[PDB]
């Protein structure tokens, strides 16, 4: 029996402020849009609930979490259903005040990914200059040029252990709808999984179409899909959880 994902990713709002020119956002619109309805997120931590999920737990796809009306109440029922997890925001920092940090950081984020973008520089510049420490060792703060980028299984032209890939033996995403991704590169939707509206995530990552992608992948077959084989991305290839990789 395979090992449960140690890490998952959920799209609880699509949309993103920025469009990034290494992003698909500049591109493409997600086919997916809105944000998810609090009964389906309530159906996730249930899920992850009954599993004792103690891994890591993200909000984004392709959109900026700050976004999300309900972030507040997305991470207290994080919190309320799945307190062993670890609940790490990815976040361009756009939205990111002091205040904002610190109510996020309270309801139990753990660590904040924050990225400044290509364009406009955000304000968050200076409220981390301004940070307290304990705040301050909360954030990763990274500028895209500190980024490994990938071109999103192949959807970024611009872009230019091998070519092994864990991400489907380690991660998975939930798209705003309900719907299971094997890997957060899956932008288009190629590999649907099943829906946790519909089934159980438990037996939808141990599916067989889900446990054969991710052998195959483990084996460095990317030839052999759709999504993979003009994938880049070679920053996951260790059966590990993560906080972040470049
Ligand atoms: C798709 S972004 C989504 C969350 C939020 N919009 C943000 O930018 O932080 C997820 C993470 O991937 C990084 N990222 C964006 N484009 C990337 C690329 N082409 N290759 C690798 N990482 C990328 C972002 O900086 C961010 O840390
Ligand atoms: N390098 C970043 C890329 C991001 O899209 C994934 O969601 C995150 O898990 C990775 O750590
Ligand atoms: S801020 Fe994040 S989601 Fe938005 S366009 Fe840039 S990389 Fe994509
Ligand atoms: S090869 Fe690329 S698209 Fe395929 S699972 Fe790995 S990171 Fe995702």
């Amino acid at each position: 029996m395979d090992k449960l994902f140690s890490m998952i990713e959920v799209e609880v709002n699509s949309q993103c402020n920025r469009t990034c020119w290494y992003c698909p956002n500049s591109v493409s619109k997600r086919k997916e849009t809105g944000e998810m309805d609090p009964a389906l997120y309530k159906t996730l931590m249930e899920q992850l609930s009954s599993l004792d999920f103690a891994g890591r737990i993200s909000f984004h796809f392709y959109g900026e979490p700050l976004l999300c009306k309900n972030l507040d109440l997305f991470v207290g029922m994080t919190t309320e259903y799945i307190p062993r997890a670890r609940p790490i925001i990815y976040t361009n920092g756009d939205f990111l005040t002091e205040k904002r940090l610190q109510t996020l950081t309270e309801l139990g984020i753990q660590k904040f990914i924050v990225t400044q973008h290509a364009g406009a520089k955000h304000k968050f510049r200076g409220v981390y200059d301004q940070l307290a420490g304990a705040d301050k060792e909360k954030v990763v703060y990274l500028d895209h040029s500190d980024l490994v980028l990938s071109n999103r299984g192949g959807i970024l032209d611009n872009i230019p252990a091998n070519m092994s890939c864990m991400v489907p033996s380690n991660l998975a995403v939930v798209t705003v709808l309900g719907n299971v991704l094997p890997c957060f590169e899956d932008f288009n939707q190629k590999m649907v999984m099943g829906n946790i509206g519909e089934q159980h995530i438990s037996d939808i990552w141990h599916n067989d179409k889900f446990t054969s992608f991710r052998k195959m992948l483990k084996e460095g077959h990317r030839g052999k899909s759709d999504l993979c084989k003009n994938c880049n991305n070679v920053s996951v290839q260790t059966e590990e959880q993560y906080d972040y990789v470049l």
